[PDB]
């Protein structure tokens, strides 16, 4: 089965680490620390790795019960699957799928349905992911609320991502920190299961990442989000499944107006691209412009250059 | 270019309508009410109707700047295009791609970021689209929110959506009405440029509905959600434009482990499904169960019971 990529425009396409549009073609360096993420994560032949499930908008959301931490507005989410069945921490995954895959602290809304009269509640709430309470992989995250009594008990509680928030009387931009994976287990253990760190091995490679910027909700917060597919792109080769011919798809970014290619890149089989350039670079493009999969190469294929 | 649908379970896609998953197939009559939907409207070669757009994270969701109606804590927000370009309301469209397709009142959260600094805001928002002040087809909706002083003006602002409300009555689930469509220009004009109504047309047939349960923030709202189309589909008509062979596509319901065909089903090119049964009827199948695009056939095709 021949491969193939979507023919969607940046601009048509969805974050796979935050449910928001993509805005941008992003590169930059990043021998200084590593590219880990666990939502995105995709081979081209189409397994999923990490936390990487198929929703858009399932991504950083939790579901389960909630119980009030006395005298505080926390609250503690007892975790379930994100179809409301059971979640199994011993199963080999880093975490529920659709975890957040970044330190920062996402503010949002956690909503609750009481099944027995069909009552409805919402509050305001925030999930710290660097905090010792999150604990995803063990079943249970907290949230700070604007609420010290109105959830119940033993009834499904859904929490839905808005955006990310800074102390605004700290270092501007000094969280979230994108790059920085929570401790899925809390600091008593270590994270497992990981899709594996990313990195240009070719000279004059970087990586080239699908950028957003996340809605902020208060404070300065550092707003850019850099997923390594788009979530169209999980979805496709998730379906597709299309046998990789050799460990490198080689890309051409087109204009359909023109027919002139723009550029090039590589789409690496375990999932994700690397383009020639150093530093950083917002791409300037056309916005009908669309990937083209145009050939299996090997992995010393010299690509012309950005 | 053969024509095909997703080979994604329900559970595995996202309603048209709101930005939630998918949850179950639901059968039942229409003749109560008008079934005219505006999102989650597509044909099958891929031509979008109604306020359909490719973004599921888009749906319901609002961009546009806001200013403050003094003395109160509404804002008025003049709309933009779901990429900020400018919104005409000139074009042939019923309102903004992603308006709201239903009477209800949303609640979610406005954000906005200001571009020399980085500093961001974030408050709660209730839009309720019945409201005469909900204008969205002549460029401007009202937001209710917690604050009469912490937006700027002249700043790109988005409204997120993350539930609903029922308030103002003490009957119970008498809104949202999922079938009732907004006023989009309010008093001043009825609406135009809509996607058509849909019935079955052939004796026995009934929609059938890709259903979700929106998220309650407050009340007792009536949280059903149909959709024609999954939002994958619309997607997936979108990029590959197959030719239609015929009027109507035939799908059988599959189950991968056994071959087994639950049902089978009819897909209009005009973008909609009906099965033969009669009576409401949640559908009972297995969970890796998927559409499959089987033959196109001709207007005398009748189809086995369910």
């Amino acid at each position: 089965k021949p491969f193939t990529v979507p023919i969607l425009t940046v601009e048509e396409m969805t974050n796979s680490r935050f449910p928001i549009p993509l805005e941008k073609l992003f590169t930059g360096p990043s021998g200084a620390f590593v590219v880990q993420p666990q939502n995105g994560r995709c081979t081209t032949d189409g397994v999923l790795l990490g936390t990487t499930q198929l929703s858009p908008v399932n991504i950083c959301t939790f579901r389960g019960d909630v119980t009030h931490i006395a005298g505080t507005q926390e609250y503690t989410m007892n975790l379930a699957s994100q179809n409301w069945n059971n979640y199994d921490p011993t199963e080999e995954i880093p975490a529920p799928l659709g975890t957040p895959d970044f330190v920062g602290k996402i503010q949002g809304v956690l909503t609750q349905t009481t099944r027995g009269d069909g009552s409805t509640r919402g509050h305001k709430a925030t999930v710290s992911t660097g905090s010792v309470h999150f604990t995803p992989k063990l079943g249970s995250v907290q949230f700070s609320t604007d609420t010290s009594n109105d959830f119940e008990t033993g009834q499904n509680t859904k929490f839905t991502p808005v955006g990310v928030v800074q102390d605004g009387s700290t270092t501007h931009q000094n969280e979230p920190q994108q790059w920085v994976l929570p401790d899925y287990s809390g600091r008593d253990s270590h994270n497992v299961h990981l899709a594996p760190a990313v990195a240009p091995t070719f000279p004059g490679e970087q990586l080239l990442f699908f950028r957003s910027t996340m809605p902020g909700c208060s404070g300065y917060p550092n707003m850019n989000l850099d997923c390594l597919l788009p979530q169209e792109w999980v979805q496709h080769f998730y379906q597709e499944a299309a046998p990789a011919q050799s460990d490198v798809a080689l890309l051409r970014f087109v204009n359909p107006d023109t027919g002139r290619v723009l550029f090039e890149c590589k789409l690496h089989k375990s999932g994700y691209v690397t383009v020639a350039h150093t530093g950083q670079h917002d791409l300037v493009i056309p916005p009908n412009g669309y990937f083209r999969f145009d050939s299996w190469v090997n992995q010393f294929y010299t690509l012309a250059p950005m």
